[PDB]
């Protein structure tokens, strides 16, 4: 299948500006060029242009509900279009709120997909439980069937249709969960591997586990929503919500490497890369480079090396 | 049981001043306020005032024997009082020599306790084996029954009564043991997991192993003596004897997290935090924050998150 | 068996000068003195003097073929002399091209040896596959029987006799392999554990694996060829080709400690320590100390501690 890059330069999902420069930063680092050197046909769709909704009064505590809901509906339509044509979508964030459009779109064409959410957070706060307005912390609430109607309808999200059930999502790398979120994942019986489970089992046993939970009964396409903060701030410092005690660069690459091997990766997001949040330029390069490394790993790049078949060396 | 904070700002246990500022620094980071947010009643006893013994001539190579012995006698009495009232004592060091008073006190009330010593060192040098006078490196020698009389009586420690035998202590994180100490732990048959076993088994199997060694025959109260240098200098740099190749922040929190789950934590020490040894202020903050995080983990804080029961979110 | 230190201050194996100062740096750090404190007799043979071959025109893309070929022949002779006398040779590089002489020499006296190559790279490019002239990235191509005649005869290497077959070498720590090298290791069926396998199995299971592969059928002397870049750049930054995502200091010491326990260590190389490549002096000290620590570990130094037997402490 070919790969289609889609930039989502949107940052109204959280309080600080910056994530909109994520797509630019990743491209400037040669992400598309590097991708072209793999056994995949790469088409770069370019960055979506989001029309800013005027007089976007907060719902209640929820902020920018219309701009976010609109931007997502727009993104969902695009993602649905490429998936339709049989291509693998890669969304360059942009903050996590944009995972609503990405997974929705993807689900329109692939209704039986599962989601592997790699993050330091669950991002499952409903507009009620949220302690801030911020929508980047609420993606999964708007996507879960089991949470349908457990909160008021938000302006701009009328189009949203809960596509995944609690049995289709696995979390990896949790270490910063709110009481409400914790209550929800505990109540609904959601599967997760927080840093304490990664510490106990090892990333090898962790991936083995997630694949038999998700793919044990039957094979289905996978959507990997990757948040750069799921790794330790020492590796990906330039994000808005860094939390020490994260996954290591190695563990990061092991996750993506294992995913490639299933041959089921259908959708992928690289979110939260905030170019303006690094103390020094080296921190921006460090974050960007690991974000790219993660991407190429999903598409065949192995640490043991790679070589073009049919070519005879020697 | 309630929790009682007891500050032991003592530094005569070793050659450099500074560890006396450990309690002040931990407090300033909000250690007590944060503890209060847990499902525990927190009472802060304050910092003990130690009277300096005049003309404290070295025993032999042993330094400040009277000031260290006196200070511990004082601390042992306090710890015994609180343990007697059914509370959990938390001693904020201060150097390791103060572990003599802490464990003694705890043992007068709970004679069947076991000790889990997390440190890069065994701190088991007798006044004979020591290559320096420093008592901070001799705590366990004064507490072991099997070492009673294998060395001369030291001034200021007449009150000491060997409370634990070689089968009641487990070491975790060893990577800097002296020949003599190595001789002792090898001879006496002491159980330990140096960095090489942590590397071979993994922290999960390590904790699993210590719990069945210590609690396999019968449950008994646990005294966790935690030396901040048991973790890698990259995480807790502000100590006097850092040794590269340590336990990681995650490994540290996994230790504390497992301990909480036994529900047997009865005594806890957070030793060696020397605010004056960080090259830059960030190093002090880093050491202090991880010391605090370890403390809260012991009292319930989980990485997967926590939530107040009886409260309904949604 | 005694130990014989042999310095190979050579750097024509790669484009940058610097590795010739490796032996100097290692010695200045007290490597020989520290070695003398082990249960081994240490003789320091000193540094080899290499005569520079005039008018050393590039073979094809291959650079300095004569200087490197000669230097190795000289080193092979010395190594064979000490091996003959029943000693364990320790070669202090110097770049990896000097592994050609080291292993060859050792193989003349011990034709049944196996090689454990710890490195970020396979260093198996033939003069054809190389994308640069650099011989430091070609050692193994000149030593494998299975690659004999798969490339033109290079000037200065006529004396070389392929000594090890594809079943006698195991790689550990791979994370930067070229397409050709990857083609070769995949084709010839060479056993390896790249970073991804280390991540999956853990270093304990990895060493257990290499020992049964290599020593399962019958015991034979081991040649440990250790390249300082097999550890992460955070521990050994002063090398020419650093690659993030490496083995940790702990993982490093576990390798060496396991090798000592076999009692089969017959030859050892400590290569690539480039004193002139550290940003700050602390980076040089860091690289050098871990190289030293690795060496002592091979010769008995344990993390749990060591003590002289027959001596009674207490
Ligand atoms: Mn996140
Ligand atoms: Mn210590
Ligand atoms: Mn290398």
């Amino acid at each position: 299948k070919p790969i289609e890059i889609i930039g989502a330069p949107f940052s109204k999902g959280q309080p600080r500006g910056g994530v909109e420069k994520g797509p630019a930063a990743l491209r400037k680092a040669g992400l598309v060029e590097k991708l072209k050197e793999t056994e995949y046909n790469v088409r770069d769709h370019g960055d979506l242009a989001f029309v800013d909704v005027p007089n976007d009064s907060p719902f209640q505590i929820v902020k920018n509900p219309r701009s976010v809901g609109k931007a997502n509906e727009q993104l969902a339509a695009v993602v649905a279009e490429t998936q339709k044509n049989g291509t693998i979508s890669v969304v360059l964030g942009g903050d996590n709120s944009m995972a609503i459009g990405s997974i929705s779109g993807h689900a329109r064409v692939h209704p039986d997909l599962c989601v592997i959410w790699v993050d330091a957070h669950t991002d499952i706060n409903t507009p009620l439980t949220t302690s801030s307005g911020n929508l980047h912390g609420q993606p999964v609430a708007f996507l879960l069937k089991e949470l349908k109607g457990k909160f008021p309808d938000v302006p701009g999200f009328s189009w949203v249709t809960p596509c995944i059930s609690a049995k289709d999502i696995v979390y990896i790398g949790l270490r910063d969960v709110d009481p409400g979120e914790h209550y929800i994942i505990k109540t609904l019986g959601i599967k997760y591997f927080s840093m304490t489970e990664v510490d106990k089992l090892g990333i090898g046993k962790v991936m083995e586990e997630t694949f038999s939970y998700l793919l044990g009964r039957k094979k289905r396409p996978i959507h990997l929503s990757f948040d750069v903060d799921g790794l330790d701030p020492v590796f990906t410092p330039a994000t808005g919500t860094p939390v020490v005690g994260g996954l290591s660069y190695r563990e990061g690459l092991y996750i993506t490497e294992e995913i490639y091997k299933t041959g089921l990766l259908s959708g992928l997001d690289i979110m939260e890369v905030n170019p303006t949040l690094g103390k020094t330029p080296e921190e921006v390069t460090r974050t960007v480079n690991t974000a790219v490394a993660l991407t190429l790993s999903c598409f065949g790049t192995k640490r043991e090396g790679n070589h073009k078949p049919e070519t005879d060396y020697l």
